[PDB]
C-alpha cells in the first residue's frame, strides 16, 4: 500500500505523519517543488514509524509516485478568487505530472477552494478517480459535538455536513441521529437539553491541521482497504453542475455510489444556494 | 489499566489473547482453579504482545486480582448447567470481591443472564455486567452492513433480551447510514424482504473468537470510560430479571439504560423471553 | 494485502485471528478440506475485526487464494507422521501454486523443516518458508529480557537448527541492551548461572504464541519489513532446510546471516542437521 | 491513563497529536498561558482519535492536570528558568505523583532545574532519545534491515556536543562493521560521518519520541532510553541509557566506552556545570 503526497506544506505533512503513526500504508512518498522541504519532512517523519507496522518514507520527484494507490494533492498558494486562480495554475502544472506517473492512483484533492479545484482536477484527469476532502472533517466535527452532548461515544452519532466547504456548508440536522434515533428524540429520552441554542452552539463549532490530517488519512485508508466507508467527500454532482460534498461510499475504486439525503425544504434550499455560489466561480 | 480473567477455558483465554493483541490493557492476570493451565495460557499469551504497546501477563490466585479495573468471569439440562454453575459462582465471586472490591465484574458464563443476577447479589456494591447479547448485536449489524454494501460502523441495531434462542432482533430499530434498513435498501435498490431478513436472522442466532473480541470491546469501554452503547445483560427492574438492553458503558460500568421503542410483536417477544428467565430464576 | 490460510485447525485459525485483530491484512481467505469448519471459523473471526482497519474474511476453495501475497499452509495430520503430511502436501501445494503462483508460502506443519524442504520441491519458482524456530527465538529473548528486567525489544538471541528438542540456543551471542547477557546481569548485579540459564532453556524449548509469530512473519512479507527472523529454509551448507536468522521481505528470504557460534554450538547444530539429513 | 502537556507550542501539540493517534492514553489535557491556543488544538486534536483506542482531549489550567501520570513540559536558559520556577511548582501542586518529562532546551540543565524545583517526584528530560533513534534508523537503513535490529546510543549533552557510541553500535547482534562486512556493504569513515550528520541533525520525530517515552511510563514497560537525568558521576544532568517505567528511571546503565568516547563525554559534563 503506497501513498504519495504532493506539496509538503502543513496539511501534506500532518497527513503524512498521521498516515505513518497509524500504519495506514507501507510506502509513503513526499513530492514537492521545494525538494529540500520535502527531504526534511520525509526524514523527520521516517524516524517515527510504528514498530508493529513500519513504513518506508522518502521524498522524490513526480516519477516516484509510480504505483501509488492514492495520491494526496495538497499543493496550493487577497480575494478567495485569486487564491482560486493561482491554485488552478499550480494544478494545471501538477495534475498532469501526477497522471503521468500514477495514472491509476486515486487523486485526493485538499487544496482550497477544494470543491472547485476538485472540478479542475477532474477535467485535468478524466481517466482517474478524483476526490476532494470536502466536508469530511466538518461532518466528523458535527458528529463529535452531538455525541459529546449526548454523553455517548462518537461512533453512535450520525450526521452529515453537505455542500460547499466553508461558510456556505449545510448541517443536515434533519438527518442527525444518535444511537439510532433522531437526535431530538435521544435527548428527550435522556432528559438532556436540546433546543435552538444548543444546536446553534454546535453549528459554530462544526464550522493547526491535525483534524484534517487525520481525516485525510481515513479517506486514504478507506481506499487502501477497499472499505466502502460513507464519507461526505467532494465530487462532481450532476444535479448541481458542480463538485460538492454529499455522502458517498468510498473504496478502492474511489466513489462507488452517492446517496443524496432527504433534506428539509430549507436545507435543500441552502444547499442549492451553496451550489450557485460555486457555479459562478466555475 | 489492569484486567483479570477467572477460569482459563477457551473463552477466557481467547478474550485474553484479544486483549493483549490489541494492547487493551497494560496488565493481565489469569486466575484459575487449574493453576497449571492458567500458567500455560499466561506464558503463551505473554508472547503475543505487540511492541507498540506491551502487556504484562501472568497467572495467580484470586489475590492477584488486586486493583484490576475489570474482572472477566468466564468460569463454568440447562437447569443442570445453571445450578452446577451457580455453585461455582458462590465460591468464586466472593474471592473476587475480596481481592478487587471496586473492579467491574464482567460475567460471561452460561446462562449469562441468570448468572449475572446471581453475581450481582453475591457482589453488591460493585458494578456487575454480563456479556449478554453484545456479540449477537454485533453480528446483526455486520450482516446488515454486508448486505447493504457498507462498512459495519454505519449499521445500527440491537439484539435484546435473553442470550439464546429466545433473543429478539429489534428490526424496528435497525438503521443503515442514518436510515431504517429497508429505506436504505430501497435507496440503493438492493433486495430486502422476509427471506433476506430470515437469512440474517439465522446468521445472528448461530471456537470463541467472536466472543473473545467482544469481551475485549466491553472491557476497553470500561478501561477508557468510553460511553459505548452495548447490549449487555444487567438486572432490569421492569422485567425483574437480568437481561440485555442497550446500555451506556463506561468506567463505572452501566451509566444508563436506553429502553428501545419496539413494535407490539417485539415487546411481546421480549416479555415472553423475560418470562422464561423468571422461570429459571 | 491478501492472505490465505490453508487447513483451519487450531494453528491456522489462531494465526487468522491474530492477523485480523492486528489488521495485518485487508483480505483473508480460509481454505480447508473440511469446508464446514472453514466456514464456521471464517464467520466467527470476521466478527472479530477492529473498526479502524477492517478485514474481509471468508472461506473458499483453493481457487480463492487468487492473488494472495502470503499463503500459510498449516494442514497436517516420526517417519510415519512425516510420510502422511508429505502425502497431504503433494496434494495441496500444487493446488496452491495453481491459484497463487507468486504467493509467499509459509509452511508450519510438523516437521516444519522437512516439510519446508518438500514444499520447496513441490513449488519451485516461488518463495517458500517454514515457521521454524521463530517462536522459540522469541521465547528465548522474552525470558532473558524478563530476567534482566527490561522490555523484550532490548534482548537479542537466536534459536537455530531443527525445530524441536534438537534446536540450538545461541547463548554465545545472546545480548541484552547491547551487551552480552552475562555482562548485563553483572552490571545490574543480578544472578546469572547454569541454573537460571537452564530454566530459560526450559521455557524456550494452546497456539497463541505460534499464531502471533505466524502473523509477524506474514506482516514482514506484506509490509516488506526486512525483519530478521530465524525461519526455516533450505541451507546448502547443511544440505537441509534449517532455521537460521534471515532477512525476510516481500520476496521472502532476501539473505541469510550465518551467526558466529562456539565450537560447542556449531556442533549441536551439525548434529541437528545430521538427523534431518536422514529424513 | 492521564497525560497533560504544559505549553502548546509546536513540540507540545505534535507530541499530543502522536499520543492521540496511537491511543497511548485515554485522557489528555493541554495547559497553556495562551488559553486560546490551547483551546483549538485540544479541539482539533480532539479528532485524530482512532475509534478503537480513543481519547478525551481538552484544554484547561494547572488544576486540570490532576491525576496525571505524565506531564510533558514543553514551555534562552536564563528566561526558561524563570518560567520553570513559576510552572514546575504549579505542576507539583496539582500532579505530585506525575512523572515530569522535560523537553525544552536546554533540556539538560532545565531538567536539573526541574529536579531542583520538584524533589520527591520523578523528573527526566527527553535528552538524546530522538538522536539515539536517528542513529539506529540510519545504521539500519544502511544495513538493509528493520530498525529494531539496530542498537546504538547517543550520549551526553543534547546538541552539538553529544557522543555517538560507535563503539557499541550493533546490527543483528553484531558490531555494525562486522555486519556490513558479512553483508558485503560499504563501511568506511565516510559512511559513518554521513550517519553522524543525520543523527545529530520540524517536530515529528521529537513528537513521536516524547510519546514513546510517555508510553514507557504509562505502561510500566522497563524500556531502555537515553533520557537526561542528574548523573552523580559528572555532577550534571546527562543522557545515558536508563531503564524507564511507571516510577520513572529505575536504573542507569553506564556503557563501556573507548577512552576517546569517555573523553568527549566527561568533557561535555563540565561544559555543563555552567
Amino acid at each position: 500500500m503506497k501513498v504519495g503526497v504532493v506539496g509538503t506544506g502543513f496539511v501534506g505533512s500532518t497527513a503524512a505523519f498521521a498516515l505513518v503513526l497509524r500504519g495506514s500504508c507501507s510506502e509513503l512518498v513526499l513530492v514537492d517543488r521545494d525538494e529540500d522541504r520535502a527531504q526534511a519532512e520525509a526524514e523527520d517523519i521516517a524516524h517515527a514509524a510504528p514498530v508493529s507496522h513500519g513504513t518506508r518514507v522518502w521524498h522524490g520527484g513526480h516519477s516516484e509516485l509510480a504505483d501509488a494507490q492514492v495520491v494526496i494533492l495538497t499543493a496550493g498558494a487577497e480575494s478567495r478568487l485569486d487564491l482560486l486562480e493561482k491554485n488552478a495554475d499550480i494544478f494545471r502544472e501538477l495534475v498532469p505530472q501526477i497522471t503521468r506517473a500514477a495514472p491509476d492512483a486515486v487523486l485526493l484533492v485538499t487544496s482550497n477552494p477544494v470543491d472547485l479545484l476538485t472540478d479542475l482536477a477532474t477535467q485535468l484527469a478524466p481517466g482517474q478517480p478524483v476526490i476532494g476532502s470536502g466536508t469530511v472533517l466538518d461532518s466528523a466535527r458535527f458528529r463529535h459535538l452531538m455525541a459529546q452532548h449526548a454523553g455517548v461515544d462518537g461512533t453512535h452519532a450520525h450526521g452529515y455536513v453537505l455542500g460547499e466547504h466553508g461558510d456556505s456548508e449545510v448541517l443536515a440536522w434533519s438527518s442527525a441521529m444518535v444511537a439510532g434515533m433522531p437526535v431530538a428524540d435521544f435527548m428527550q429520552a435522556q432528559n438532556l437539553p436540546w433546543n435552538e441554542q444548543v444546536r446553534a452552539k454546535i453549528d459554530e463549532g462544526t464550522r493547526t491541521y491535525y483534524g484534517i490530517g487525520a481525516a485525510l488519512a481515513r479517506i486514504t485508508e478507506a481506499v487502501l482497504r477497499d472499505r466502502r466507508a460513507v464519507l461526505t467527500v467532494s465530487a462532481p454532482t450532476p444535479e448541481y453542475g458542480v463538485s460538492l460534498s454529499l455522502p458517498r461510499v468510498v473504496g478502492r475504486q474511489g466513489v462507488l455510489s452517492t446517496l443524496h439525503p432527504k433534506l428539509t425544504g430549507d436545507e435543500q434550499q441552502k444547499l442549492e444556494q451553496s451550489a450557485g455560489v460555486l457555479r459562478g466561480f466555475k
